[PDB]
């Protein structure tokens, strides 16, 4: 009945990727009580830094990255729900369901990471637990783990970025292409990917 339909709540920033300093770490910003409330009301005051963001609906937690401008997110993980920010819900400024991407501007506070026009094959992936994984590319968005790992290990970190030796952003982390459990490829949305949509 259309008086009892329900709304899905925002997406809610939990933590942060932290890579500002020799090692990399995971933060918790917000628990599980104070984002499902966040959720509801799409109002979060809580100050947001860095580039890699760790978020999550009442449902599901994943990762956002700020490319350009522009926080990335996977379809499969937001869908075309908003996400919370100090004045409140703010709609996507970019669906993309064919390529499983979405995006918001990026929150006021966040650090964005620059494209990637180094040509270079050599990429790290950076993952919810704050592993940096070095991923050889294989394709416009394919990349081989150099040290392979059951994908219990990358779940959580699709919408992570693949970065160049130099700290670019080449893309966003979409899905695990694994045999009997164990992760021996990532599929991601490749920057000029990105770039186009923009
Ligand atoms: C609804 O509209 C949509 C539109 C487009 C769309 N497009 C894609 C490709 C998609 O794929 C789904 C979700 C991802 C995934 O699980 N993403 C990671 C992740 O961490 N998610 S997550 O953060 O836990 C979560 C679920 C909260 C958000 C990165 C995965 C980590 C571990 C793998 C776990 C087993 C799964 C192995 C899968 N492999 C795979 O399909 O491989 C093939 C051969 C491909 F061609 F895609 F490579 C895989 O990875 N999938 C399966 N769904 C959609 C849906
Ligand atoms: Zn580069």
């Amino acid at each position: 009945h259309m008086a009892s339909m329900k709304k899905k709540g925002s997406v809610v920033i939990v933590g942060r990727i932290n890579l500002s300093g020799d090692t990399a770490y995971a933060q918790q910003t917000r628990g599980e009580e104070g984002c499902q409330e966040t959720s509801q009301t799409g109002r979060d005051k809580n100050q947001v830094e860095g580039e890699v963001q760790i978020v999550s609906t009442a449902t599901q937690t994943f990762l956002a990255t700020s490319i350009n401008g522009v926080l990335w997110t996977v379809y499969h993980g937001a869908g075309t729900r908003t996400i919370a920010s100090p004045k409140g819900p703010v709609t996507q400024m970019y669906t993309n369901v064919d390529k499983d991407l979405v995006g918001w501007q990026a929150p006021q506070g966040s650090r964005s990471l620059t494209p990637c026009t180094c040509g270079s094959s050599d990429l790290y992936l950076v993952t919810r637990h704050a592993d940096v994984i070095p991923v050889r590319r294989r394709g416009d968005s394919r990349g081989s783990l150099l040290s392979p790992r059951p994908i219990s290990y990358l779940k959580g970190s699709s919408g992570g970025p693949l970065l160049c030796p130099a700290g670019h952003a080449v893309g966003i982390f979409r899905a695990a292409v694994s045999t009997r459990g164990v992760a021996k490829a990532v599929d991601f949305i490749p920057v000029e990917s990105l770039e186009t949509t923009m």
